[PDB]
């Protein structure tokens, strides 16, 4: 029989060690392996086109999220990156979702305005705006399920189905969800990828991404274009990441237990005018997200009522909540969309994907439920004390 | 509030970088430190004496313990080595445990026999073989409890106020339970000590140890010894085990859900002559267990049914539990005592310890209890088939 | 004074942590930095973006090469893309060099294809190729100098001076000579990239790449280029390659020791019919490498007497050559560019090169001169044995 | 021919992976190592008693050295401490140099005021004083030469047979010149150690020991102790250890050259009243060290002019030589070994080994020799500027 996913991720690389029988894998460094005499390369020859630690990562988020292989790139935008240069030439065209994050908007955008490929920016959850998407032939459709920072909910089977029809690829970027919760694969999607700076590494100590492919000539290619452009990730982040990935699924019990608690603090207390959170029945995308995700994750964002001086007075004397970039670390964060993860979109591209200049997105760690409601709580009072 | 155990665990070092404010800690692995100017030594001057990243990992496990302070140490022995360098001189008297980890036995012994100290061996769970050590005037008592490999539960309580009273400083080995599931300083103990090695780290990728002292004046001395022996640990190990100790809490939680369905399954079993875990109500010790702990762990041992023939067809086949030395792992893990860890100790004082050749430890990890399960009823007819 | 070059690789980050006032630089992993309360970004936020590890070694190749600043990528071909992605769009003409690493032809061709920008192939070292190259109006013209695996030299001054004259950009890949043999922005370049493999790391531990601008304008739009795609390099390699820079200038006096009695050695002993090395009188390009280089370099190549069977015999029992891919490390390595390093190329771009099925590269390490010369001369007799 | 010991320190563990061919040797970072089934003990089991990482910097620095074996220890103060716990029990004599590192004299001064062993602390590079040490039958000798921080050179053929022919072991830390530049062992020394802090490692980010045993029965001695108190290094700090031994040789070259230059100004400038360096012709010791050792080393002490004002004016200012402990680095450092390397001293055993108040140690790195200067002479101005 197979393991769990569970099973096989605490597993990865463990007794795997042919030279000493080492439990947990060893860090091969090296930029270079020896051939076996003339004309015999090994399994491996050079670190930028493979290898070994770095395939325990791709290998074990190939088992993971059920595709062909993986590959391991410097950091998450470099795995989108990948995708792009791998899949599209000029003249193909990319959908994209409207509130993607906006490093990805970033790079879209710039890629486009070059001639690269033509870009339409669409809204995948109104199916008018996505069967004009598709009714312009494009080569890849790009899914982010649920998005950043609104945690809007993309229909996994109707959007790849529908890509099928008309001949596009699909690829999903799985980052807020992680393999744990979420297998765009299941659903039919040619490629899924993520940023395994968050949940996957979990620690806030290494930046990366990957790739996966379901097909085995599709994951050729990513290998071959991941080698000639060299995107390739760090040895010593992949063994860090691999560690990392030994703890997600113990990470996203504690990390959805307080998720929970929070959304039930956070939802009609009176200082909060909206959240955004997919746990909640009255989210556009609940029952959906109750279908397509094993659960609803620790990501969320919400609008505080009393304009930027509530904001501020929120924010100011958190504790426990460390106002910065990223997300998926055991530790918790807070952002603030416009100005900083989204600070790469223009104001006009904000505003079409309805992320205002209030809100705030929380990433909840796995600290005691309790500390962080009463973090939460104070940070309402000063709120409240603002009015 | 101050937090609790969990936040302290996920919160060590978290934002506590004045250079660049750092989420995540940086490695500090330079050996030396510059003088602010001629005679003006700054907090730190040399790795051997003290490290900002190490003194991190000793704060937390001082936070976690109740002590004034703690100072990491190359290995686990390396720390039981601090203490008895620390405390004891010629002419003092210790008081050990008869059933310790073997490599604490071989320590305690070579030591006696050179004239460091006079050596008691007794049974500290029956008060008779106590009293007799005690009215020996140690200078020194140690429990290790649960005891290695056969989970005996010494009372805190008692043998601490006993020692007290005859003016004996006690130490206890909290390596099998963590900080997060017993704190002896609670009881009065002065000194506390873990293998960092196992479920602190909790990876299986440093071997490490620590000591945590009640007393500020007794933590300088350990400072003190620790750095006059060079018995200090590694910059680069405190930063991976202080990465492990972020998910202790979440780790933990796993690894006695899958014990507790271990233990289930082996309890009564008709394969399994015995069972030691203290988290059967049947385990001498177990209500001893459920006052002076915060869980019963995932260290569990057990005798079968059949002789030498069903011990090695158990043993051949695990899919899940590699045969191997150490415990606390996320990696589920199978020792055989007689020959592995407690090979060190002689046939006679693990006769006395009661340690038989049939003994199998189990440290259970965080893989589903579904797999788990599955790989040790396959072992148990294995074993069946051997009759 | 300002000091020298050896004196800034050698105290690169000395001296620099204002936390703890560590003499070596800290290693921060962290992928993200704490605001300084809210709008108050404080001068790095996220890793992909800017890391003050990676940055150390940015500022040092920076000084080293006489440059606005320095971006560090994951691999060198990274920072060869980095510099294609930043400088050129459709419709742009690219001129590269026909002798060019096979995994830069490979790229090249690759994103040709594609249709991204017009390439023209020439031959940098003759004047006819160039200036008809040059009378194509390009927007930047990449050298390699020397060149892998031939070490055909490229005349700086002149082909800096034709490219401005037509307004083109300069790019200069110096990774065979590394910032202390080769200053190319002295010249007037606009930009020189390396392989951090090589001789910059030193260690055959790290694959990595920089790229280091003339003008602060071009630099900043390297930063952005690299955040955007996501090239940026792990800081534990920044940290590795820093430590490696340290001992750069010490290296390579040993290095070009041993190349110098290497060269005399195999320059017209019976069984080599050609040597490839600048340090040779008779090499097309010596008195060119003694104007525009500070040393001749520890890379060469050789053809062997005697076809495949003579190389074969040649090279199955070196002991201190290992057979690899690489150079620039502190162990010597051989290679086989037609079946590894240049395996890239079609045969037919391998023979408008001039590399032959025959030709071995050495990369000459730092061991003893003697024992490299056994070795060599034990190679020769195997060769010979073979007519 | 075997190879030089250049070659021997370049090559540890190259081309030494059984699994990959892996160049460069993976870091074993595991704890524990699985059994090959039922009662098969692999050559490893668990890295506190044996690690093939720590074990390829063993196997080096015992080939440098030409001993039967290597251990590696958490820091030097350990290596120190595992010599005299497997070697001394109460009731032996110890002899130690007067004019050891303080941290030396600070560890024998303490476990013989414990009673561990009787110490004798004399001047080996005296007759009488060595001679009325040996009429007491010691069981150790320990030789510290060159000695930190006067630079005494003891004569290792002298005080080997004389302590011979009264049946004593003999050790000597070769801290100060390194395996490449002093071999005790080809002295008849049963034991040789070293801070691999220093020289060693080169690098001043890793703290560490080793001891290497002339005879293999010692060295299993040496293995049974440090396994069973727990001072063995962690496996990362031996792959870094290893890196920096690559370039030990090609290092000491630049340190000697820089060296020589710097003792040529100190010696008979008007501002400097003694420097204490074994290349000067009239250092007492010169023609001992120009026998027993093969270079001079980099490490000097010297007493300005102008007492505590002008120490004070000389260090503040200077650029290059950062005022810190440790040495051996690749970067310069100064020392005031009266306040920093030997305040663990009390002022009687300074005085007794002739350490002044106004006494600067300095550690030459491998910078520019002409920075080194310059900065020197601006600090001899300062000086002078005093009086
Ligand atoms: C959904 C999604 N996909 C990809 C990524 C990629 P990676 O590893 O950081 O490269 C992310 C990352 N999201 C992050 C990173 C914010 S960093 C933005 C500031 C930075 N100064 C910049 O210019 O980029 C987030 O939403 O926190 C994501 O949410
Ligand atoms: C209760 C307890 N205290 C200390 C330690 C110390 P450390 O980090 O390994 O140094 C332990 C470790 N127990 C471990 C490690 C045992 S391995 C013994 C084999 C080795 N060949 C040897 O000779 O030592 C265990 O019981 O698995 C413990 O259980
Ligand atoms: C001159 C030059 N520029 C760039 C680089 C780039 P990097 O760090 O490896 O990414 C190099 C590297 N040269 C190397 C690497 C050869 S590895 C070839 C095999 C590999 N299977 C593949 O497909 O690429 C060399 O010439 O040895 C160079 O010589
Ligand atoms: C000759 C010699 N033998 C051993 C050592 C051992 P290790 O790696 O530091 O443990 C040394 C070290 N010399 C170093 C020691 C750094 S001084 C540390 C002062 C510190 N606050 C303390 O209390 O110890 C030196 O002389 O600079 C040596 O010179």
């Amino acid at each position: 029989t197979p393991c769990t996913a569970a099973t096989a991720a605490v597993r990865a690389g463990i007794d795997r060690d042919t030279a000493y029988g080492a439990v947990t894998p060893p860090i091969v460094l090296s930029s270079n392996f020896s051939f076996d005499g003339f004309g015999n390369k090994r399994q491996y020859d050079y670190t930028r086109s493979g290898n070994p630690t770095r395939d325990l990562l791709g290998e074990a988020l190939a088992e993971l999220e059920g595709g062909a292989g993986g590959v391991i790139t410097s950091t998450g935008m470099g795995a989108i990156n990948l995708v792009l240069n791998a899949v599209l030439q000029p003249g193909d065209t990319l959908v994209v979702p409207h509130d993607a994050y906006g490093g990805s908007w970033r790079l879209f955008n710039a890629l486009a305005k070059k001639g690269h490929f033509a870009l339409i920016t669409a809204d995948l959850t109104v199916p008018r705006s996505l069967a004009d998407a598709l009714a312009q032939s494009p080569k890849l459709v790009l899914i982010e399920t649920p998005s950043n920072p609104l945690l809007r909910i993309t229909d996994l089977r109707f959007v790849i189905e529908a890509a099928k029809k008309v001949g596009a690829l699909t690829v999903v970027d799985n980052t807020f969800l992680s393999p744990a919760l979420q297998k765009p694969l299941d659903f039919g999607a040619d490629l899924v990828l993520h940023s395994t700076t968050k949940y996957i590494n979990g620690h806030s100590d290494v930046v990366g991404g990957a790739v996966v492919a379901r097909d085995a000539e599709l994951h050729q290619q990513l290998v071959w274009w991941a080698n000639a452009l060299g995107l390739t990730g760090s040895p010593f982040d992949a063994f860090l990441t691999l560690r990392g990935l030994r703890t997600l699924d113990a990470r996203l019990r504690v990390h959805q237990e307080n998720a929970d608690a929070i959304a039930e603090l956070l939802d009609g207390h009176a200082m909060v005018n909206q959240v955004y959170f997919p746990g909640l029945a009255t989210h556009p995308g609940h029952a959906l997200a109750a279908r397509q995700q094993k659960g609803f994750g620790a990501m969320m964002s919400f609008e505080l009522e009393g304009g930027e001086a509530a904001v501020r007075a929120f924010v100011d004397g958190l504790r426990y909540f460390t106002l910065a970039e990223s997300l998926g670390g055991v530790e918790s964060l807070i952002a603030h969309p416009a100005s900083m993860t989204h600070a790469a979109m223009t104001a006009e591209a904000r505003a079409a994907a309805g992320i205002s200049d209030g809100l705030l997105r929380l990433s909840i760690g796995i600290e005691s439920a309790e500390d962080l409601l009463i973090d939460l709580r104070a940070g309402l009072s000063r709120a409240e004390a603002t009015l």
